[PDB]
């Protein structure tokens, strides 16, 4: 005679509590790392605030900017207190709050080394954001600067820590496309000179080169870690409506080709003036992995293609496997550090994308080809 | 050829600018407080975490009845410690004015009593679905409301998801044409070991199975994208007899309507098969295929005619709407702030038990059951 | 070393020269051995039936049957068919005197199939017959008897028997992809027009034998069947039609059965003639759901195993075809059972089933009370 | 109180004739433009001969095949004459036959011009497979002939007349993606010299090129048609490993990146050593359309793209509302003829094709960009 199992028929009918519920999402834990935000800009207000709600061991802990109407605002919105508010002159006090681990600098591209060098002097980790700097140069004085204080120094690549790319990356070294040949990259988005966040970007001193330096970077670093292995040499070309006002100082589109020492090939390009574009292609010998969108903020979509076939993945609709990109970020940073490990997005790592941007840069306007050959070492892996 | 006034304006040193432009819904404030009630596999995965997008809501207090777990849960959301009511104290919220609300995440079987008792503490709730376990239930429900004044909500996510409400909408704009036939399937694996699905197996804590539990999914959700309400409906169901889980609560049923527009549906929930969501709306026109149709996340939506698929789903760099959990969450808040009335009231809770009844009911007997009783959607679907 | 042109490469010819035959990716003609006479020249026949003979590897056209002289002589001149192998409904049973005529396929109104397959069987030909089998069970059983007093073979026109994707979605089912099934739903729609010809007579009862269930809702309750691989032990139904449509005066336009199979599976599933284009399946299991959307379409099926996370989708590749086209390998199928001597996937009983099963979901429906179906139905073969 | 309509009442019960039925698919009309097949090889049997059944102006009279035994075993197969099968050397004979209106060269790219020729000076038309020849005068000579013997000259761009790629220029035309600023293409498939048909493409005097000639001319020439103009430079690379026994002669992969009149750039690549790619991309400023597959014998797939939406379109799955490829393009040549039209896909288009891989080709060896605004100007339309 069918019984009911012992668990059901124990619950009682009356109010009772239970044991702590199983898990279909990353709880929260703790918030034993706390940042300083420096810049609050259109990333750090529409994601990065929001995402540490979802963070295990990270939370806000003080406010940077130069608009303190603002910084009021965005303080009462968070529980910042009003006395953990810096500007851009004070910032360097930062260094008399030891619950102030880490800043997180989320400023122009230009301002990226300067900032970053003081926070270090302060005796805190960095996270910065991409791309790392405007200059080779300014990169290894971030790096140098990072070693002198001990510190840590993470670049914000989002991707480094978003389910579906690292989903793509694994069934890449699980060889389900077999031998890597062909990488095809795409990164696309209109720019508006009316949004206050896209006017720096048209300024060359500010930003430090048009669409690859902001968003083509997507694909020249996916390229790298879908394919785990650098360029040796790359080949490039730009182009922008001379007639349009937004492209005076920085490029609209540009398109760069590349070689690897296995052999395998690429071919990618940004712009400016197209609308919403996130599509990477990693072809092999077995099948061909299409990532589309590849590296949204949300909605992240991969298949794998086969004759007669497109296995598609994607988040599910009930349960998280995974956290999101941006809370997952925030935590490997706070995690490296009280783990004492290394961060998979290191300053080097950030530095390799710049002087790659450079040779590619350089290719455009040369026309000629760039060896990029220079022995980079990715430590820890893609 | 110059750069534009604007982007040559923009100072090379370090200076503050303008608030950016919102691209998702920034948070405001949180003047409306809630009290959790039930520390469950809901509350915990889904709810608490989604008052941080909230945009005028926050957790004020939790009500639970394992002290350590509420200790723990407390930490993790800053809650005031001292604010952690048991079930025993549960009345005395009403001393504290910052509690403006009660979220009843309880066994259904216990909605009824906290909802009642959250009325005289002077409180606005929120109450889990399905609503309760009887239909007199949830007009008690309904009555100490009213006697309290205070606002009664179901907690119907899909009335706030903006996927599902994408779907009411071009249905509305008529871009399937006349409507025919609705067709629907919720089902999910029950592990009888996860501590939540234990009562879910019990007769006098459920109220019933897969119906009561996920098949209420699609049949408000065959309502709301029809726009009208059921006038008759038939219903057969089955479970293993040898299988433990399904004792007293059914595993597998399947429900036909019928409606005064000439439309028909045919709808299941299963307790013994893999995730499934997906709503069908067939129309002279086109046909809508919803799948995922009711997931927490990664909705997706399709009209379909010959040669053509036109999906929709969230952007994957914008977020033109709240997810469906904060604003559910905002809804009540904004309701009581602005002195409006719930879309998702206590008489739409107490139509989905009816309903579910008469299904249960037609299951039993093997007969039609007429459900033209008059229901009327205040404030539409 | 240094690498060096293979030997193939290096042997071609720079001038014209003839080379071997091809690689195949798709399936190559082979002979025309058997022939067919195609019985009525409608919707069907000249948009599938006939179109789909080119794809064959063992059929061909042989002669056709109509009632209408000015069109058969216009198609016959389409498929080079010899102006005196055109016959019509009085000396229709004169193929008998004709050798070259191994076979009829019967693409007639429904309530029409018994007599001239029984007329066929007596003319000693095989029989193609298209679906739903008849209009009365009695007639499926005389279909049979004739079949067998003439040793001849009976095939029922069950296309999607033979279409790559549902054999697709039958092999990872029996793989046990899907892990134990128990909950199967069926949606098979498309807006009735009575203006077209081929319309008209599905709105008459006595010619159609039935409404949408019978036409088309026949699609989902038979692949109910293989896709879980069982027979049901009991049905229910109910069907709804405006009362003041005329379209729907004297057969249903939407009707919902649900049924239940001895392995304790469920299905519930409809069939509609008043809203647009669905032909959609799911099967759910514990391991994994398929979702088979288009499902029994001329074209372009599409396949779909979800789990949280995943969606493998499956359809024709873009430049190789694994497979023949369904109404191809239909057709073939009855030549290469006559010619092996073996029994075809889609007998005169398979379409007796679905026959009796129909007029069991219309029993259910009528009296609104679930209707026994446990009557020992064997699928010879498999499904 | 609903009666049925005079149709249905007027359907006799008994057996009786009824009327042409509603077409849901191109139906057959007649036979008057004969074929002359050159070439019973992989394209020929597989796709060419299997593609007259559906056309509904064309037929096979004739083969022309240095395989005698294959010559009548396909002559069998598709209810050809045996007197009308000829051979490389009494090809010219088909002059004596009226009932060969036209000849079909599916043979190596290097012996297209040189029967395409002797077909014209036949008093034939031409349907030639592309690529059109291997060399720029070669393509020139083929027009000639044409003009000389007052014939057609059509080359086999399939794609031209396939319904997806037709929907794809409709739309775009309609303005549905706004000014179109970057198209991205690919066309891969695994190289298998074991195949018969193969084993011709790996020789550089047959071939004239590798994947960029064979397959890679899809994207180039799909480019023009959906930007709907003329590229003005174009920059390319190409790469092949060294000790692949398949690359001797000919390239493996090659990429090509191009500028047009209209500022719209584009990059594309083709490869023999990665399975299975066939991916059109084309970005304006409001809307991103995805053709994938693109070009596919079948089961083609486009889908315009903006932040949550992806609208797909494909062939339907019960009526077929235009032709397939393959009869379309036999019907196309028959129809213009007997039309006195010009056709859509000329001997000056398959001729523009073969100079901008020559550029391609040019600009791949040199490193260099060429200049390729040399007025070429689309006859009809693309
Ligand atoms: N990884 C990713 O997904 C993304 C990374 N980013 C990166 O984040 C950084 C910030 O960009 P974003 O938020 O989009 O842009 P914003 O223009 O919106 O914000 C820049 C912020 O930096 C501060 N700032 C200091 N000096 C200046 C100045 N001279 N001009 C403008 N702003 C100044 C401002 O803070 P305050 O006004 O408060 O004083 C402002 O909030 C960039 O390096 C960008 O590449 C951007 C988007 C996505
Ligand atoms: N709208 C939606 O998407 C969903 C709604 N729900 C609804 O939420 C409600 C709770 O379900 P769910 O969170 O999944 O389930 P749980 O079993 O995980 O939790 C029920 C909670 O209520 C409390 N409780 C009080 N008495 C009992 C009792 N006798 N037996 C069991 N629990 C008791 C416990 O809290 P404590 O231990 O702290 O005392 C427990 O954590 C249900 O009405 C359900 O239908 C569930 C999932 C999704
Ligand atoms: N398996 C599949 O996918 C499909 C199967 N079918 C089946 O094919 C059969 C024919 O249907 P379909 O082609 O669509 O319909 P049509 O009405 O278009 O044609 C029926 C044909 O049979 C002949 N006929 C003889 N007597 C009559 C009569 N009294 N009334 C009407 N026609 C008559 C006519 O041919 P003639 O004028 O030359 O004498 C007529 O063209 C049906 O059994 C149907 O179920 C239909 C569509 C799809
Ligand atoms: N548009 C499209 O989709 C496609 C177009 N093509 C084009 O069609 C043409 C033929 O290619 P394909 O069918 O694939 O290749 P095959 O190698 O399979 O066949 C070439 C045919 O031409 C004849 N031939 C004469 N001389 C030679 C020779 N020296 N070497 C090889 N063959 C010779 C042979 O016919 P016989 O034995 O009878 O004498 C042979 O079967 C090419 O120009 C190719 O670019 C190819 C695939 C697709």
């Amino acid at each position: 005679a069918a019984t009911l199992p012992a668990g059901a028929s124990q619950v009682p009918t009356t109010p009772a509590g239970r044991p702590m519920p199983y898990a279909i999402r990353p709880m929260p834990e703790d918030r034993r790392f706390g940042y300083a935000i420096v810049g609050l800009g259109k990333y750090a207000l529409n994601q990065i605030l929001p995402g540490f709600a979802g963070c295990q061991h990270s939370r806000i802990e003080a406010l940077v900017s130069g608009n303190a109407e603002k910084a009021k605002i965005v303080a009462a919105e968070y529980g910042v207190d009003p006395r953990k508010i810096y500007d851009y002159s004070n910032f360097d006090k930062i260094a008399k709050d030891p619950k102030i681990d880490a800043v997180y600098i989320i400023l122009p591209n230009s301002l990226h080394a300067e900032f970053a060098i003081r926070a270090f002097k302060a005796g805190k980790h960095v996270m910065c954001e991409k791309p790392m700097a405007t200059s080779v140069a300014d990169c290894q004085r971030m790096i140098d600067a990072a070693k002198a204080a001990n510190k840590k120094l993470m670049i914000g690549y989002r991707c480094h820590y978003d389910p579906m790319n690292r989903a793509a990356v694994k069934l890449i070294r699980e060889n389900q496309l077999g031998k890597l040949g062909m990488v095809t990259t795409d990164n696309s988005d209109v720019m508006d000179q009316n949004d206050p966040a896209q006017q720096w970007r048209l300024r060359r001193e500010l930003a430090g080169g048009g669409s690859l330096m902001d968003i083509g970077i997507y694909g020249l670093n996916g390229t790298r870690y879908l394919l785990g292995e650098e360029p040796i040499e790359v080949r490039a070309y730009t182009y922008s409506d001379p007639n349009d006002e937004r492209f005076v100082e920085v490029e609209d589109r540009i398109i760069w080709q590349m070689r690897f020492r296995s052999g395998a090939l690429s071919h990618g390009a940004s712009s400016y003036s197209t609308t919403t574009t996130s599509r990477f292609s990693v072809q092999g010998d077995k099948a061909v992995l299409l990532m589309d969108p590849a590296t949204g903020y949300y909605q992240n979509l991969i298949s794998v293609q086969t004759p007669g076939h497109a296995n598609q993945s994607m988040m599910p609709q009930f349960i998280m496997p995974a956290n999101n990109q941006f809370s997952a970020q925030l935590d490997h940073l706070a995690e490296a550090v009280i783990n004492n490990k290394p961060v998979r997005s290191p300053g080097e790592e950030g530095m390799q994308d710049v002087r790659l941007i450079q040779a590619i840069y350089e290719a455009a306007r040369t026309g000629r080809p760039v060896n990029t050959d220079w022995g980079y070492v990715r430590q820890g892996g893609y």
